[PDB]
RNA sequence: AGGGUAUAGCUCAGGGGUAGAGCAUUUGACUAGAUCAAGAGGUCCCUGGUUCAAAUCCAGGUGCCCUCUCCA
C-alpha cells in the first residue's frame, strides 16, 4: 500500500530470491508465480502487522479483567474512539486489537524530527518517540511544537545533525516535549517523553506503562510457541535463548508457576531483563543465568552447565537474521551476515538435543523467513539426530513448511511457517471496522503477521 | 560452518606513508541565539605477523552488538 519494498542489498535480495525460487517451488508452482510471491513478500515486509497482539499474564489477572481495563485504556488514549478488542479462540490468553491505518491525509509540518530506524518501527507499531530515540531535529524546535517525525530507515543520519539529505519515511505528527537544545546540548543521557505522537500513519495503542504486571506485548506466533511447546505444571523446561523472557514468562504462566523454568542467555544485561520481567509478572519458577548455550552440556567433573537428558522440555528460540520482522523498511546487512546464523543454530540445537530427556519435547523456532535457517535445519536435525522425530502441533495456525529442503508433504504439514504475503494488506479505517466480519478479522490476525517458523520434535 | 564491530566528548566516514565530517564544547563579533566567523580534538582497542613503512591488510586476545513489539 503506502510503503515501498524493503530496501535490501542487491546481493542479499538475490540471496533470498535464490531461496524462494528453488527447483522444488518452481516445479510445484512455476517461475511466474513464485517470483510474484517473493515480490509480494518483499512488498509486505515494509508494513506493520494489521493487529496489535497482547499477551495476558494469567498468573496475575484473567483475560476478561485485563480486556476490560484495556477497554478503559483505549477509551482514554483514543479520546473515545471505538476499536474492538477480540480474544483469540485458539490462543486463550491472547488479545487482539486492530490497527487503524495507513492514513495518507496527514499534513506534513515544517518542524521536523528524525528517529532511528528501530524507533521508527516502534512508532509504526503504536509507540511514542522517547528521548533516546531522536537522532536529529530542527534547530528551531521548542517544547510544544507540532512536529513531523521521520524514520532514518537506512540509519545514515549522524546524531545531532541539523539537516539530512538521506532517506526519510514519514511516520506522522506529534507534539514535542523537548527542544533540540535540551536533547543535544552537552551530553545528558536523558530519558522520558520526546515526541507525543498525535497523528500517526498507523494508529495503535501505546503500551509503555499500562498494566505492566498484567500485559506483555508479544507477536502472535511468539505467543503461539509457548502453547505449542505445551509445558505441564511441575515439569523441567529450558530455553537456551530466552532474553528478554517473553516465551520464558509465558511458559512459566502456562505451568501456573508450578515447576522449574531455566532461562539462559549470553549477554548479562539481557539476563537481568529476564529476571526483571519474571519478578514483574509474578513468576517465581523462573531462574535465569548468563551462559553460553553452545557450551551448556556438562563435560568436566564438578546452575549451568547441565547433565545430558535432564530436562523435560526444551525451547530453542534460536537467534536469527530476523528477516521476518515487520515493519522492516530497510536492511543494510551483508550476505555473509545474513547467512551467518545456520552454524550457531546447529550448535545450540545439538546442545539442546543432548540436554533433552527421552520422550521429551524440543521446540525450535525462528522469526526469519530463510530456508537455510528453517526447513533446512529441520532436515539436518532429522538426519543427524535419528532419535528425534517431527511432531504435529497444537494449535495449528500458520501455513505449512516451504518446499526446498527435501522434506515430504507430510513433514511440511507438521511445520508452522508464517507468511507475510499470505493475505493482502488491509487498509483499515473506522468504516472498515464497522462492516467487518469477525472471522475475517481472526484470519487477518493469523495471517498478516511477522515472519516466523515453528518446528516440534520428540525424543525416543 | 556462527557473524559484525572497535577512529575526536557524542554519531560516524575514510584509508599501506602529514587524522576527516556533522553535532557538542571554546573563543570573537551581530542583534540569550533559526546570525557570522575563528580553533581547540585522537598512542585510530591490545598483541603479534606480512612490509622499507600498518591507524589501514592478516591472525589471536578483549569489550560491545546480531531484535523476535515501546526509553530504540
Ligand atoms: C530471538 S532473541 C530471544 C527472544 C525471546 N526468546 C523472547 O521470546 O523474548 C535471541 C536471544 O539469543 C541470545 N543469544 C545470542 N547468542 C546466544 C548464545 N550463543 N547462547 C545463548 N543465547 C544467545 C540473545 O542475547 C537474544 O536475547
Amino acid at each position: 500500500s503506502i510503503f515501498p519494498k524493503i530496501s535490501l542489498r542487491p546481493e542479499v535480495e538475490n540471496y533470498l530470491k535464490e531461496g524462494f525460487m528453488n527447483k522444488e517451488i518452481v516445479t510445484a508452482l512455476g517461475k511466474q508465480e513464485a517470483e510474484r510471491k517473493f515480490e509480494t513478500l518483499l512488498k509486505h515486509l515494509s508494513h506493520p502487522p494489521s493487529f496489535t497482539t497482547v499477551r495476558v499474564n494469567t498468573h496475575l489477572a484473567s483475560v476478561q479483567h485485563v480486556k476490560n481495563l484495556l477497554l478503559d485504556e483505549l477509551q482514554k488514549q483514543f479520546n473515545g474512539l471505538s476499536v474492538p478488542i477480540l480474544q483469540h479462540p485458539d490462543l486463550q490468553d491472547v488479545l487482539l486489537i486492530p490497527v487503524i491505518g495507513p492514513r495518507k491525509n496527514i499534513k506534513k509540518q515544517q518542524c521536523e524530527a528524525i528517529v532511528g530506524a528501530q524507533c521508527g518501527n516502534a512508532v509504526l507499531r503504536g509507540a511514542h518517540v522517547y528521548a533516546p530515540g531522536i537522532v536529529s531535529a530542527s534547530q528551531f524546535m521548542k517544547a510544544g511544537d507540532v512536529i513531523s517525525v521521520y524514520s532514518d530507515i537506512k540509519g545514515k543520519c549522524k546524531k545531532g545533525a541539523k539537516e539530512f539529505d538521506g532517506t526519510k519515511v514519514f511516520l506522522g505528527n506529534g507534539i514535542s516535549e523537548l527542544s533540540r537544545k535540551e536533547i543535544f546540548s552537552g551530553l545528558p543521557e536523558l530519558k522520558g517523553m520526546g515526541i507525543r505522537m498525535t497523528e500517526p500513519v498507523y494508529l495503535s495503542p501505546s503500551f509503555d506503562s499500562v498494566l505492566p504486571r498484567y500485559l506483555f506485548l508479544q507477536n502472535l506466533p511468539s505467543a503461539l510457541v509457548s502453547h505449542v511447546l505445551n509445558p505441564q505444571p511441575g515439569e523441567k523446561i529450558l530455553d537456551l535463548c530466552a532474553a528478554p523472557g517473553g516465551k520464558t514468562t509465558h511458559i512459566a504462566a502456562l505451568m501456573h508457576d508450578q515447576g522449574e523454568v531455566i532461562a539462559l542467555d549470553k549477554i548479562f544485561n539481557k539476563v537481568e531483563k529476564i529476571k526483571q520481567n519474571a519478578l514483574l509478572l509474578g513468576l517465581n519458577s523462573i531462574r535465569a543465568f548468563c551462559f553460553d548455550g553452545t557450551k551448556a552440556v556438562k563435560l568436566d567433573m564438578v546452575e549451568p552447565p547441565f547433565l545430558p537428558e535432564s530436562f523435560d522440555r526444551i525451547l530453542l528460540d534460536a537467534p536469527c537474521s530476523g528477516m521476518g520482522q515487520r515493519p522492516n523498511m530497510a536492511c543494510t546487512w551483508s550476505v555473509k551476515e545474513v547467512a551467518s546464523y545456520q552454524p550457531l543454530q546447529r550448535k545450540l540445537f545439538t546442545a539442546a538435543v543432548q540436554l533433552l530427556k527421552p520422550e521429551g519435547v524440543l521446540v525450535y523456532s525462528t522469526c526469519t523467513i530463510t530456508l537455510a535457517e528453517n526447513e533446512e535445519q529441520v532436515a539436518w536435525a532429522l538426519t543427524k539426530f535419528p532419535c528425534l522425530q517431527l511432531q504435529p502441533q497444537e494449535p495449528q495456525i500458520g501455513g505449512e513448511g516451504m518446499r526446498g529442503a527435501g522434506l515430504s508433504c507430510e513433514q511440511l504439514k507438521q511445520l508452522q511457517r508464517f507468511d507475510p504475503s499470505a493475505v493482502p494488506l488491509p487498509d483499515t479505517d473506522m468504516d472498515s471496522l464497522r462492516e467487518a466480519r469477525r472471522e475475517d478479522m481472526l484470519r487477518l490476525a493469523n495471517k498478516d503477521s511477522i515472519g516466523f517458523f515453528i518446528a516440534k520434535f520428540v525424543k525416543c
